[PDB]
Formats: C-alpha cells, structure tokens, sequence
C-alpha cells in the first residue's frame, strides 16, 4: 500500500504510533512525507534517523523547516530555541543525517498514480515540466558542496511573479519560495509571501493557489503539507492537504491512496 503523511514537525511517537495503526509495512508498502519533519516537536533527530533509514520505502520532499535546519547547521542561520533542533544538531551523527537530507528532492511524481508532491504545492503558474526543472536546479545546488552560499540566497520574498526569463539569484529565491512557502496567491498567480492564515479569513483578492486552475492540478491530484491554518479542509477533488498541525496540537494524517482512506493520529502534547 501507498500511505501519505503531512508535517512531523519532530512528533516521532505520533508518527510511529500511525505507522503501527495500518501496519505500515517496508517492503510491501511505500511512505510518502509532505516534509517539515523536524522542529517544534521534540523528536526532530529520533525522526531523521527512522526516515533515512527507510530507504526506498520513502519519498520525501523538503519543507521549509528543513531548509532553514540545513541553513542552522551549516551555519547560515541562527538557532531558535523553539524550534528545538539542539539535540539533532549535537548528534555524533548530525553530518551523515543532514547531508542526506538535503539531498533528497523537492518534487515528487508517480505517473502510475498521478499524483504530484511538494510541501507547499505546485503554482499555477508553472506546468509540469516547468516545475521539474526548477526541482532538479534547486536540488543540484542543494547536493552540491556549496550548498551553504545557496542556503544564504534562498532568504527573501522577492521576485513572487514566475517568468521563464528569470535569472539567478531571484530565480532561486522564486523556486524555494514556490515550493516551500506557498500559501495564497493573486489572481494573476502571483504569491503572497506575508498572510498565513485559512482561506476563510484571507483578505480579497487573496486565493488558495489551489483555488486558481493550472496545469499541473488540471492532469494530477497533489498532496502537500505546509499550510496548517487549513485543518486539512477545503480542497477542490485531486487536493490533498495533509498538515493537520500535530506539533501544534492538533493530529497527524495519514492518507492510503489505493481507498483514499484517512487514519489519524492525536497530538500528545
Ligand atoms: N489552525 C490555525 N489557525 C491559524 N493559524 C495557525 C493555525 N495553526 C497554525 N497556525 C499558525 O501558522 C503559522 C505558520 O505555521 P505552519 O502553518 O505550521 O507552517 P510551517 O511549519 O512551515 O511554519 C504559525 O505561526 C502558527 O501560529
Ligand atoms: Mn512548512
Ligand atoms: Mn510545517
């Protein structure tokens, strides 16, 4: 079976009590991660290890948490304590866990199913095509040794308007932003880099990017996580939006695509 499941955020009992309620099972299953699986929570460093260690049985994507972890550990950015990442960043194994994270992707496919991923979703203002090609760009940077001069430029809420003609450093900035901060968008697609709240209490002309018809969500369902004010709810069909805020109290979900049948775990703190 394909199972689905939205931001960790470090809630490692939360996650391995779902996994045990549908017998999550390597080998005869596949697990999908929308990202964020570290910080606030306190098992950021009890999380990377269980997921590294699965292997081929996972498909990750990187949210903005991760990055910002990457951004911490390379030194790049200063530690906040909420976010709770000191054990993870004193490992004896901090290197082997976080120079694998970030080589792994920050777009998902499966044409069998078609079904996309990524944290935030996909814009509508890039087609399939488009998207992968700004995933396989930021991941090269990503995996390569400099990637502490890309984790600095990546910060910044500009330019929020897609072109093929961008170039450089704003190129870079637009493509993390796009993947890993997207929450509401101008009607022309453009992004909102500032309003986190749910769509009902959103100011005009504000709209979900899933609200807005493009090409990618025209052929494929998407999951994602990212955007907790939504509860998970108010998706059109072929939207799946998994971060039911665990770390904030609230549940982790998880989703089996073969029944669309959703288990979902309570937050323990
Ligand atoms: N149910 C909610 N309603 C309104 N705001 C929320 C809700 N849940 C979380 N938030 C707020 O959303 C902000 C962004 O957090 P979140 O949506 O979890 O994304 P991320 O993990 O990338 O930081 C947090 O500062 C939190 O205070
Ligand atoms: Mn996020
Ligand atoms: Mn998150």
């Amino acid at each position: 079976a394909t199972y689905l499941i939205g931001d960790v955020h470090g809630c490692y009992d939360e996650l391995i009590a779902l996994l045990h309620k549908v017998e999550f099972t390597p080998g005869k299953d596949t697990l999908w991660l929308t990202g964020d699986l570290v910080a606030r929570g306190p098992g950021s460093l009890d999380v990377l290890r269980y997921v590294k260690s699965l292997g081929d049985s996972v498909r990750l994507v990187l949210g903005n948490h991760d990055l910002h972890l990457l951004a911490v550990f390379a030194g790049i950015s200063r530690n906040k304590p909420k976010d709770r990442l000191t054990p993870l960043l004193e490992a004896p194994d901090a290197d082997e866990l976080l120079n694998w994270l970030r080589r792994q992707p920050l777009l998902q496919i499966d044409e069998e199913k078609k079904l996309v991923m990524a944290h935030a979703g996909i814009t509508p203002q890039w087609d399939l095509q488009t998207a992968k090609e700004c995933a396989r760009d930021v991941e090269a940077v990503l995996s390569s040794d400099s990637y502490p001069f890309f984790l600095d430029a990546m910060y910044g809420d500009m330019p929020n308007n897609w072109s093929p003609e961008l170039r450089g450093l704003g190129r870079l900035r637009f493509i993390t932003n796009a993947f890993t901060r997207m929450r509401f968008c101008f009607p022309n697609g453009q992004l909102d880099m500032y309003s986190k709240e749910s769509p009902e209490e959103a100011p005009a002309p504000l709209k979900p990017w899933f609200a807005i018809p493009g090409p990618v969500a025209e052929e494929y369902s998407i999951a994602f996580g990212h955007w907790a004010s939504l509860e998970g709810k108010g998706t059109p069909e072929g939207i799946y939006a998994l971060d039911t805020g665990c770390c904030w109290g609230g549940t982790l979900t998880c989703l089996r695509w073969e029944d669309k049948q959703y288990f979902v775990q309570p937050s323990n703190r």
